[PDB]
C-alpha cells in the first residue's frame, strides 16, 4: 500500500531526526527515497532555521491535544497548497515537534505524532504527490 510505505517514510524520517540529534528512536525504492528525505530535511534545517516557532506556540501541544489541533496548524504550511519544499518542511516540523515533545516531558506524545503524521500525509498530501509523479519525483529533484 502507498499508505503503509507513507507510514515507514514518517517513522523513518523521525527515527533519523532523533537519533541525529541525541534522543531516543525506542518509541518505533523506499530507500532511496528515504535517504533523499532524511538529507533535504538536513539541508533545509541548516539553510532555513526554521523554528515553526509561530506553529509550535498556536499547536503548544501537550497530552490532551486532538489530531484536528495538529492537523488546522500543519495547514498553515500549505494555504497556497502542497510542493515538494513544503512536504520537507512538514516532516522537519513534524521532526522538530517530537523533539519538543520530549523536551517538554511529554515523550507520549512521540509515538502520537508519527500516527498524525502518517495521517495527514496520506490524507492530504499524497493526493498531490501521485499527481505530480509520486515519490520517484522527489528522487529526480533531490537526489
Amino acid at each position: 500500500h502507498m499508505s503503509q510505505s507513507n507510514r515507514e517514510l514518517v517513522v523513518d524520517f523521525l527515527s533519523y531526526k532523533l537519533s541525529q540529534k541525541g534522543y531516543s528512536w525506542s518509541q518505533f525504492p523506499m530507500a532511496a527515497v528515504k535517504q533523499a528525505l532524511r538529507e533535504a530535511g538536513d539541508e533545509f534545517e541548516l539553510r532555513a532555521r526554521r523554528a515553526f516557532s509561530d506553529l509550535t506556540s498556536q499547536l503548544h501541544i501537550t497530552p490532551g491535544t486532538a489530531y484536528q489541533s495538529f492537523e488546522q496548524v500543519v495547514n498553515e504550511l500549505f494555504r497556497d497548497g502542497v510542493n515538494w519544499g513544503r512536504i520537507v518542511a512538514f516532516f522537519s516540523f513534524g521532526g522538530a515537534l517530537c523533539v519538543e515533545s520530549v523536551d517538554k516531558e511529554m515523550q507520549v506524545l512521540v509515538s502520537r505524532i508519527a500516527s498524525w503524521m502518517a495521517t495527514y500525509l496520506n490524507d492530504h498530501l499524497e493526493p498531490w504527490i501521485q499527481e505530480n509523479g509520486g515519490w520517484d519525483t522527489f528522487v529526480d529533484l533531490y537526489g
